C-alpha cells in the first residue's frame, strides 16, 4: 500500500525529469516521413500517434507510421482469426502498392524491404546526429540515436471501415464504459501490421495499438472518475505496477529464456479484463490501491495456471494457448509472481 506508492512516486519522477530524449527522436522521425512521403509507394504515410514500451527503460522508444489502404479485401488465413492475407478490390484507378502485390496479395516481405531501404538512405544522409540502423532481429526497424536512444519503427497499414469479423464479440466493455462508447470506439479505423503463425506466408495480423489510449483517458465508469478529489480511483496505476511487475522479472531472468514469450500486452489484456469483471469505480478506490492491485495479479495468476487469456478484441484467440507459450514457461512464471506477492514483491526495489 505504502511501499506501490512509493514504486510509483519513483517511476513518476525518472518519467517527468528533464531529458532530451524525445527531441532527438522527434528531429529523426520527420526527416524520415519527408523521405518516405516522396515515394511512390508510401507518399501517404504518416505517424499514428501524433511511445514507452518499457518503464524502466527511458531511453527505448516505439513509433509506428501508418499507410491508409481503401478498399482493400481481408481473407482470413488458416482460421486463427487474427491473422489475414491482404488483396485489392477491383478499383483500378492505379493502386500505388502495385509494386508489392505476389498475384493478387499484399507482400508484407517486399513491402518492408523498400521502407527499409528507404530508411537506410535517409540515415546515410543525416549529418547532424549520429543514427545506427540494426539487421532484422520483424519488429519492422531499429534505429540506434546517440548511441543511447533506440528506436523500434512499425509500419501498419490502416483500413477505416468496420472492424472484421472475428472483433464482433470483442470490447465486452458495454458494462464498465457502456454500449454508447463501445460504438463509437469501434467506428474508429483499424490496423494490420507484419508477421505469421507457426514456411512463412505473407499474412498481417490485426493491430489496435490505438485504443489503450483512449480508454485509459476516460477510463471510469462515472464521467467525472479523476476529474475531482471524491472520485480518485488507482485503474492506471494498478496497470503500471503490473508492467513494471513483468518488466523486472523479465530482466531478473533474462539469461534464461523462459520468460522470453511474455510481454506488455499480456499485461494490459489481464488487466483490462479485470477492469470488466469489476465495472465500478468503487471497486477502484485510490485508497485500495493494495487490494486492487492484488485483485489483478490474482486473475493474471487465474490466467497463467488455467493457460487461457483471451484477447481483448479477438475473445477466440488464446494469447496462452500450449502453441503459442508451453506450459513450462507458465509455471515458471507462475512460481515467480507467487514468490513476489508472498514476499512483499522485492523485485519492486
Ligand atoms: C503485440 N502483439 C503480438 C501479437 C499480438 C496479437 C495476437 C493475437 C491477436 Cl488476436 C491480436 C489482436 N490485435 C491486438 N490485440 C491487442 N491487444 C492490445 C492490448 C490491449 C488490451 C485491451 C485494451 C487495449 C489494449 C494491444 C494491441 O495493440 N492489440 N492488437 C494481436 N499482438
Ligand atoms: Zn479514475
Amino acid at each position: 500500500a505504502s511501499k506501490l506508492r512509493a514504486v510509483l512516486e519513483k517511476l513518476k519522477l525518472s518519467r517527468d525529469d528533464i531529458s532530451t530524449a524525445a527531441g532527438m527522436v522527434k528531429g529523426v522521425v520527420d526527416h524520415l516521413l519527408l523521405r518516405l512521403k516522396c515515394d511512390s509507394a508510401f507518399r501517404g504515410v504518416g505517424l499514428l500517434n501524433t511511445e514507452h514500451v518499457k518503464i524502466s527503460a527511458p531511453n527505448e522508444f516505439d513509433v509506428m507510421f501508418k499507410l491508409e489502404v481503401p478498399r482493400i479485401q481481408l481473407e482470413e488465413y488458416s482460421n486463427t482469426r487474427a491473422y489475414y492475407f491482404v488483396k485489392f478490390k477491383r478499383n483500378p484507378k492505379e493502386n500505388p502498392l502495385s509494386q508489392f502485390l505476389e498475384g493478387e496479395i499484399l507482400s508484407a516481405s517486399k513491402m518492408l524491404s523498400k521502407f527499409r531501404k528507404i530508411i537506410k538512405e535517409e540515415i546515410n544522409d543525416i549529418k547532424d546526429t549520429d543514427v545506427i540502423m540494426k539487421r532484422k532481429r520483424s519488429p519492422a526497424v531499429t534505429l540506434l540515436i546517440s548511441e543511447k536512444i533506440s528506436v523500434d519503427i512499425t509500419l501498419a497499414l490502416e483500413s477505416k471501415s468496420s472492424w472484421p469479423a472475428s472483433t464482433q464479440e470483442g470490447l465486452r466493455i458495454q458494462n464498465w464504459l457502456s454500449a454508447k462508447v463501445r460504438k463509437q470506439l469501434r467506428l474508429k479505423p483499424f490496423y494490420l501490421v507484419p508477421k505469421h503463425a507457426k514456411f512463412q506466408e505473407e499474412t498481417w495480423r490485426l493491430s489496435f495499438s490505438h485504443i489503450e489510449k483512449e480508454i485509459l483517458n476516460n477510463h471510469g465508469k462515472s464521467k467525472t472518475c479523476c476529474e475531482n478529489k471524491e472520485e480518485k480511483c488507482c485503474r492506471k496505476d494498478c496497470l503500471k505496477l503490473m508492467k513494471y511487475l513483468l518488466e523486472q522479472l523479465k530482466e531478473r531472468f533474462k539469461d534464461k529464456k523462459h520468460l522470453d514469450k511474455f510481454s506488455s500486452y499480456h499485461v494490459k489484456t489481464a488487466f483490462f479484463h479485470v477492469c470488466t469483471q469489476n465495472p465500478q469505480d468503487s471497486q477502484w478506490d485510490r485508497k485500495d490501491l493494495g487490494l486492487c492491485f492484488d485483485n489483478c495479479v490474482t486473475y493474471f495468476l487465474q490466467c497463467l495456471r488455467t493457460e487461457k487469456l483471451e484477447n481483448y478484441f479477438i475473445p477466440e484467440f488464446n494469447l496462452f494457448s500450449s502453441n503459442l507459450i508451453d506450459k513450462r514457461s507458465k509455471e515458471f512464471l507462475t512460481k515467480q509472481i507467487e514468490y513476489e506477492r508472498n514476499n512483499e514483491f522485492p523485485v519492486f526495489d
